């Protein structure tokens, strides 16, 4: 059989300074420890583990609050380290070779999209999330960076981003028109304001309920990738899925996507042939029971396999086995 | 932004004599103890806690079985106390001001609808429930009052209600044509008989499966509130939701509404502008594990927020924050 | 009211040599121990417990591996014992009288279909399962018989079945065109190859997602039972349902049918009037927590009740109770 993607790269980013619950740094390990790699090879894909990006984690004294942001210099230093590594991987990829990134809290997305856009400036972004993650710093109630990662990247938002020297190299590489959200159900007011003002395509769980996921996917792809010309950066927050199916995550919100709805998003996005980067964020194996962690891990693996082209309707074998070749008598043969 | 309802009243009714499992009396506390009030205020709604109705709970000697009914004089005395309090609240409400009632087992509905109809005689009732709760007393296998509350209220059923002096003030204020059921999946035979005989609109989980919830809501509202002329009494039994999402309740039945389907019912009913009373019944925080109770509580809060107009697609902020007003340099400003 | 089936037979088959996890032999007991029998009688169906089939379980020395198969002589001996008993029951059934079989691992299906086809050679098979269970022996990675049961039965597969004397009486009684799958999401490559090559109708969770269960059922029935002329053998693997709703089973796969989707399959299949045999496979009450076992048991009972005609929209009573006959004064009567 033929594959859309025959090889793929894998990268861990154990960010944990974007939100205060310890454990998202164990995200990549949660996936490495799974049968993910084995299942992908069983499908005929050559998957290369490119290791982990080491985040910059400064101490309290070196990284005081600034404009309410917690760990903002850790954030900016990490953003640039991430961007550099992703850019480098995406350029040696130039059948494309998708990069699979396992986080880590969602604050990594500023860095991953930054680097990705360097290699492929024309990209679009599909943001699968219960949350907007597009708070500008003075509007954030939490001061957690994992709630702001897109705001630094969107050109139309720059008049609401306070200036900092160490953020200078974080160049806004996205237009509002290049992003589509699926799964929203917990926007902060100011996000709603920005999303509506600048016309960012979004499809909330309400849209998913009224339209159905099949149409929502079609609409999202239509909105930001009409003729499949652009590379896709698929940013998948695990908390988009329902807590019944992904409990081990920092900010669970009831009424989420079913696993199946999530698989459909990924299957469709994979099948475009334009999946350039997929990142899975906000796994925290330190949250919930042991069985919660397994449910979450399992959901992540199915989700990630779908992204690489796994087909729930089955895969043909590489060589068809035949009974005679082993010198073995078949029942049909025997009946003579 | 504008709201359909800018204020709202909140009332607890800790009924527990309608069914034998202790704990539904802790229902209202389960919700007060939650972030419900905070979330509602965050949406710009002024919510007034009107306290709890104290139920009449007689002892065994004072309240023997009568026609098989358990605690029927506690029921009738409580029905009148409830009716009086609700009538009083709904008249000082005369942008309507919705009343949110947290139970308590479902037997409270005889009282709440009675009083509600006093203030607004022309109402319709949307009954969201896995059960009919319309057993007449000699047909009830359990003798539990929470399985009979509508039978006393429906005019066409009065020839099957045995007469009791203390029930005289429970005047049948509903026509069969004023009620619509959504969510049914466990009707007793005699309920099925009555529901079909007198032509009560009903939509079972089977209808929900074949029609989809969007159409079922439209049909229900069409059946009992064609042009949105009537006040709506929305009686929401928590056990309508699936046990996976509301386990802490006395008579759980598998195959229920998803949380999302429930939210859609409430969102639609809210958006009519006719939500006059909403009541949530059969929470029992004494049932199930600690995590079961949290799941149930959480579902109740999302459900109740939807009823008051909460929007999963987001809310605009009351004042838009701007970076310059604080004397702060934006990144866009800096780039000159 | 009228019933499609007024009586029914019940048979346990505690197979456990088709897969290595101990406990599927407790399947039938799990259902007998439930309120299943009571609920069915409450619907007006006369259900006769025909006891259990005793499987042949040979020791290691007597049953070595052959062509990789584990316990293949236990399998063949059991297949014939099952076939004989089912044939006998289905002939004394000649309003049909459905046979309800509770397993037991799925390897029993070779025997049950064999015997069923003896009594009703013209049957079709609806296979509800996350798995294909149609591996030929040299293609099986596990060597577990519960993954092969259909391969011995399908005429087009016989050139890939190795001959064994003790399998001679296992006569291939099915054509590829007589089988339809619903629920697939974990086919082995060689199954996919066979299913596509010989044109077996199949509807995976992907089809269920895109088409919706209502259409998938219609298509399946169209594919193998166009004008409802054929008896239906409904082979229901509990692991077709989602692990959230049937956790206690040996090979759980995420992203399954909802309980409701499963009920719809059964309701539709029941309503054809052609439900001849229904079998439920792969219950293992030795797996999972106590609450997992209850969830699974409960799902099985609802599923099996649906198969026998249970209606979620309610059942009429056998005799309508009337208030006057007991010499009792109604409220309506009193108001004169
Ligand atoms: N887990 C997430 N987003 O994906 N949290 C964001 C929460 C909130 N919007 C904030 O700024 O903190
Ligand atoms: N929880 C409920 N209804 O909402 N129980 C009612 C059970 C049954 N119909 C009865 O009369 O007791
Ligand atoms: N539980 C099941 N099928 O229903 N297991 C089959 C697993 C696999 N296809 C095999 O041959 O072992
Ligand atoms: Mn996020
Ligand atoms: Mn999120
Ligand atoms: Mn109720
Ligand atoms: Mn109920
Ligand atoms: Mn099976
Ligand atoms: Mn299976």
């Amino acid at each position: 059989p033929k594959l859309l993607y025959t090889s793929a790269n894998f990268l861990g980013i154990p960010t944990n300074r974007g939100q205060p619950k310890i454990g998202t740094y164990q995200g990549p390990e949660l996936i490495r420890k799974s049968n993910f790699f084995q299942l992908v090879a069983e499908d005929g894909i050559q998957l290369t583990d490119c290791g982990d990006i080491i985040p910059v984690e400064l101490n309290e004294a070196e990284d005081p609050q600034r404009f309410g942001m917690k760990w903002s210099r850790s954030f900016s230093l990490t953003t640039l380290r991430i961007a550099e590594r992703v850019e480098e991987l995406m350029k040696q990829s130039n059948k494309s070779t998708p990069l699979v990134i396992v986080g880590g809290d969602h604050s990594m997305a500023t860095g991953t999209i930054l680097g990705h856009a360097e290699a492929k400036p024309d990209l679009c972004v599909l943001w699968i999330d219960a949350h907007g993650d597009i708070n500008t710093p003075l509007n954030s109630a939490s001061g957690n960076m994992h709630g702001m990662p897109l705001s630094f990247l969107v050109k139309e938002l720059q008049d609401q981003i306070p200036w900092l020297d160490d953020f200078e190299g974080i160049k806004p590489c996205l237009n509002a028109s290049n992003i589509a959200y699926i799964g929203l159900r917990d926007l902060d007011a100011h996000e709603t304001h920005d999303i509506r003002k600048h016309g960012i395509a979004y499809f909330t769980m309400l849209d998913v309920d009224r339209m159905g996921i099949e149409a929502v996917i079609k609409e999202a792809l239509l909105a930001v990738n009409p003729r499949l010309e652009k590379a896709i950066h698929l940013s998948f927050d695990i908390d988009a899925l329902d807590p019944l199916v992904a409990p081990s995550t920092g900010t669970a919100v009831p009424g989420g996507l079913t696993l199946r709805e999530g698989l459909r998003i990924c299957e469709e996005v994979s099948a475009t042939g334009k999946l350039s980067v997929v990142e899975l964020a906000e796994l925290n194996p330190l949250l919930g029971s042991q069985e919660d962690v397994l449910k979450t891990q399992s959901s992540a693996v199915h989700i990630l396999r779908a992204c690489l082209g796994h087909c729930r309707s089955g895969h043909l074998p590489f060589k068809v086995r035949n009974l005679t070749d082993q010198g073995i008598m078949s029942r049909a043969a025997h009946m003579q």
